């Protein structure tokens, strides 16, 4: 499913991401736009052989099991395929674990390079929330 901007903001708000660990909703919407273009089906291979999955591009090297990333962890205790669902619950719940691990949203490269230090509230402008 390809979300609209305001539709995704509303879904993330209901799943508790607004101001989670101090990150306002626009940060999460901005990260999703540049990680996946709001597409829950997005996948992308990494040089080390791991793969990133879903709307927030969660990496099989640490967070989910895809059966083909040797020596990797599964810290969210989920198959990576669950992160491609049109229901974002699993991606949100795993993202809460990632953002709480000490490095905040710097774990998402696109957030650090394209969202951090910008007017991220623009990403929720106009939306009925
Ligand atoms: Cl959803
Ligand atoms: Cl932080
Ligand atoms: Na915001
Ligand atoms: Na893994």
């Amino acid at each position: 499913k390809v979300f609209g901007r305001c539709e995704l903001a509303a879904a993330m708000k209901r799943h508790g991401l607004d101001n989670y660990r101090g990150y306002s909703l626009g940060n999460w919407v901005c990260a999703a736009k540049f990680e996946s273009n709001f597409n829950t089906q997005a996948t992308n291979r990494n040089t080390d052989g791991s793969t990133d999955y879903g709307i927030l591009q969660i990496n099989s090297r640490w967070w989910c099991n895809d059966g083909r990333t040797p020596g990797s962890r599964n810290l969210c205790n989920i198959p990576c395929s669950a992160l491609l669902s049109s229901d974002i619950t699993a991606s949100v719940n795993c993202a809460k674990k990632i953002v709480s691990d000490g490095n905040g949203m710097n774990a998402w490269v696109a957030w650090r390079n394209r969202c951090k230090g910008t007017d991220v509230q623009a990403w929720i402008r106009g939306c009925r929330l």
